[PDB]
């Protein structure tokens, strides 16, 4: 009758807790507690003894910290289905270091750090597991920017080329920017060595020519899609 | 003794080789052998027992599978300053799941697996601390995963109003074409739940309306410019 039953499933995706076993997840879950919090509701504040990470099923948590000034500086969002402050564990840190609160009504999981990391200690092949699972999974979230970083840069190129090549549609032959490759791409806040993978893919293609600085345009209609 | 200078400076700034003593490390460079690569070349084949994981400090090497028998599959791709196939050195696997050959000239490491299990096996500290600056790079990681995907929407939801509104004999007011909030979604491909955030937050600058139901522009300057 508590809980339980559906709340293992949610867990059971987390990198986290998927080395651990049926018997090992059961386990940890019984010490833990839900928590509810409203609008402005601070998890635990910058000084308070660490003894639990958090993770958060739904709604928007902030850390920060309390930096001089008397101003909050942000560090990092945590958002649904991801843990939080779970690196204070086996960093053996005895205090917070930030003051976390969340904007929205949220509702987090308070797992325990004695009931966790004890559970690592001894019988290593469990940490071994736990290596495993957690850096074959910080491989795809690499591969995963790696696609979607490309994408933002393939958006700004072509974007900032069609705000310069309005300018007498159908045939685009006018093509400014006093600068030489590379340099421009240093100035559009990107990655110098994508820029030279982004036109010269388009070049294979047939759509765009380069020569020197000088782009030209053989059809606007084949690049509307991709911008 | 030695191989390299600089090469063994940027093993200190990986997550895989930080939390390691210098006098473990000494030992574990004495195992270890220097691997050069050109064009066109095979790390390890996807059959041979597993006895090895590399790092990459140069260069980039694909995996892909082979094991279906009808297409390369492409799986992961490394880049430099990045570890792979170093999963397999944790799941006490005999031989490798997965091929590896590099597109371009790349020079690699050969650590041995045996050599950094037995410095992983009895100590528990030197475990903890390799999945702490683990888990610190994964929020790292993530939280520029959550900036990304968003930039990516919101360019697109940028991009389709240019495209319905553009320089056309209609009105800056009143904009062609009635909109809701489930069509875009399947015109840019984007969560229904971020459509509804992104016509909010432009609605606070001036752009748009704030609201979903019909699309009243006031400055469409201000459109082509966005981030």
């Amino acid at each position: 009758m508590e809980f339980q039953r559906v709340h293992q499933q949610l867990l059971q995706s987390h990198h986290l807790f998927e080395p651990l076993s049926p018997v090992q997840l059961q386990e940890l879950l019984a010490s833990s507690d839900l928590v509810n919090l409203d609008k402005g509701a601070y998890v635990f504040r910058q000084g308070e003894p660490a003894h639990a990470f958090y993770y958060l099923i739904s709604g928007c948590v902030k850390i920060y910290r309390l930096t001089p000034e008397g101003q909050e500086k942000i560090l990092e969002v945590t958002n649904e289905r991801n843990t939080f402050a779970e690196a204070m564990m086996f960093m053996d840190t005895p205090n917070y270091v930030a003051t976390a609160q969340a904007v929205v009504p949220s509702q987090l999981f308070r797992f325990s750090n004695k009931a966790y990391l004890r559970q690592l200690q001894d019988n290593t092949p469990l940490a071994l597991a736990l290596l495993a699972k957690l850096s074959t999974r910080l491989h795809q979230r690499i591969d995963e920017i790696e696609t979607l970083s490309l994408k933002n840069a393939t958006h700004r190129v072509v974007r900032y080329l069609l705000t310069l090549a309005a300018h007498a549609p159908g045939e685009n032959c006018r093509v400014e920017i006093p600068v030489a490759k590379q340099l421009v791409a240093g100035h559009l806040s990107i990655q110098p060595e994508t820029f030279s993978r982004i036109m010269h893919r388009l070049g294979d293609e047939g759509i765009i020519h380069l020569d020197g600085r000088e782009i030209s345009i053989l059809d606007r209609e084949r690049l509307e899609c991709f911008e």
